[PDB]
């Protein structure tokens, strides 16, 4: 389905995914987040968030592209990253402060 939705990575050592409501006040700064759009996935790796997030989104974004047959772009970025697409905060309802923590 390419109707947008956000998934939250926490749990630090111990990494889970959920889906949680499609804003950017769903973000912050300590875990790890995959905007899926359909035809793109959007990686966002909090600046605090774990080895294990980061390698929990990826494995559920190769997970997602897989059962798409790999259609979908993926795109990766950390969350002080000068270059983070405008879709991204666009999607999320429009770009502002993420909180410290969830
Ligand atoms: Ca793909
Ligand atoms: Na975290």
């Amino acid at each position: 389905e390419y109707k947008p939705r956000l998934l939250h990575i926490s749990g630090d050592k111990n990494a889970k995914v959920a889906e949680v409501p499609l804003a950017t006040s769903s973000l912050n700064s300590g875990d790890c987040f995959l905007l899926d759009a359909g035809l793109t996935i959007y990686q966002f790796n909090g600046s605090k968030s774990s080895p294990q997030e980061k390698n929990k989104a990826a494995e559920v974004a190769r997970a997602i592209d897989a059962e798409r047959k790999g259609l979908p772009k993926v795109e990766v970025f950390c969350e002080t990253d000068s270059d983070i697409p405008a879709e991204f905060w666009k999607l999320l309802g429009g770009k502002g402060a993420i909180a410290a923590k969830h």
